């Protein structure tokens, strides 16, 4: 490894992602693919439903702040969406971190590399609102650790 | 919880509803994503149709009741 796990340089469409094995709280970073196409949502790697509609939540409330941040006018319908996660679905609470997914996939639409050092995870309302993590606790150490 | 869930301010968009889980009921905060395009019943949250249509019935209320509530 390297040492600090920030050596990583800041990277489109990923972003390190605080989750859970049973094992424990883990860098279970994210991996996107934002292609044109359908504007279709595969998960890629044995992601299941509650990460499914985690990246729509993701995803509307890039369609909530689309000249916001930049984006085309049409990119959930044109633009296929294919993401990963190391572990193939999560066996917590959902995945508990929507908002990694959201900012990987913002990092990739954007064609802007988001940051590395990234401490983060939470899940995001299609309300637009960062859901209170269940955990706090492994999830903080992944990042401290 | 904060001192009060219900005293939880007033929120666009989402509603308290009331539940029955038989070990118990709860508030069912559900929330909509009033996302722009053409008219796409973009529903989720392992939601069975039934509760599509009652939200159709809203919708065509809605439609009703447009200058009720000031709606385009």
């Amino acid at each position: 490894y390297r040492p600090d796990k920030a050596e990583t340089e800041p990277q489109v469409g990923t972003a390190q992602g605080l989750a859970w094995t049973p094992v424990g709280g883990t860098l279970l970073t994210i991996e996107v693919a934002a292609v044109p196409g359908s504007g279709k949502l595969s998960l890629t790697g044995q992601l299941g439903e509650v990460m499914k509609e985690s990246a729509q939540a993701a995803l509307t409330y890039l369609r909530a702040h689309t000249q916001d941040y930049g984006l085309p006018e049409d990119f959930y319908n044109k633009v296929d969406l294919h993401v990963h996660v190391p572990d193939g679905a999560t066996p917590k609470d959902g995945p508990s971190a929507g908002i990694t997914m959201a900012t990987a996939i913002a990092s990739a639409l954007s064609r802007r590399p988001a940051r590395m050092d990234i401490a983060m995870t939470g899940e995001v309302s299609l309300r637009g609102k960062v859901m209170p993590i269940g955990g706090v606790k492994e999830k903080l150490l992944a990042a401290h650790q």
